[PDB]
């Protein structure tokens, strides 16, 4: 159970986005029917009125949080990979248009899942902007919870893999497009019963065997990292 506060742009807090250009659903609910159009953008996929100005190379940082801002951010029962998805605003998410940023699963080196990384870095991941055309973006950010998807949702409806999905309104203003969007996977439907990392038994299974879902990360991805780039309590 966890939801997006808002975004830091290159180190700087661009405040409160719920509802405002995060694309909020009215709770930190996950979805869990990989057919469902809630995997898209989460329960309450409308425009809303603002879109986050960013320019090619800058970071942009998602801050998740449980019940308050910088609280214990999400359960650390709710272990498992996160992903940061792009797609033209044009779409509306969609037909086959998100391309993915970024992906982190497991770190054999510090054994900790993206998930653990997460709360440690208050809720915060980045991604660096890359040089598509300018124009306005959906960048949907994608934790997935594995601690129930040793079943299949579609076999056992009250277990399943946990997606909890946000939607940032983003606009690239300022790019040289040397790196134009490729074609995105569909969400739904990038993801099956079939699909590696949907199902999985974290308890049983060693971490380091664990593959995420595909689609790979677009070589046009520039860069990103799960780590504290800004202190929301000094505000
Ligand atoms: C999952 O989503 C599909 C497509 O919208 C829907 O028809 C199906 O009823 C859903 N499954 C459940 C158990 O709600
Ligand atoms: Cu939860």
């Amino acid at each position: 159970h966890t939801l997006v506060w808002g975004v830091w742009v290159n180190g700087v807090d661009q405040g409160d986005g719920r509802n405002i250009y995060i694309r909020s659903p009215p709770n930190n609910n996950p979805v869990k029917n990989l057919t469902s159009p809630d995997m898209t953008c989460n329960v309450d996929n409308r425009v809303v009125p603002k879109s986050v100005p960013v320019n090619a190379g800058d970071t942009l940082t998602f801050e998740w949080y449980h019940n308050t801002r910088d609280d214990d951010i999400i359960a650390s029962s709710h272990h498992g990979p996160i992903a940061v998805y792009i797609a033209p605003a044009a779409s509306n998410g969609q037909g086959n248009v998100w391309v993915k940023l970024f992906e982190d699963a497991y770190n054999v080196t510090n054994s900790t899942w993206a998930v653990d990384r997460l709360i440690t870095a208050h809720g915060q991941h980045s991604v660096v902007v890359p040089h598509v055309a300018p124009g306005d973006y959906l960048f949907r950010a994608e934790i997935i919870a594995l601690h129930e998807a040793d079943s299949l949702y579609s076999q056992n409806p009250i277990r399943g893999a946990q997606f909890y999905i946000s939607c940032a309104q983003i606009t690239i203003n300022s790019s040289d497009d040397s790196t134009p969007l490729p074609a995105g996977v569909p969400f739904p439907g990038a993801y099956t019963d079939s699909t590696p990392g949907i199902q999985f038994n974290i308890y049983t299974t060693p971490a380091t065997s664990y593959v995420a879902p595909p689609p790979s990360v677009w070589s046009g991805a520039l860069g990103g990292s799960i780590a504290q780039v800004g202190d929301a309590s000094l505000e």
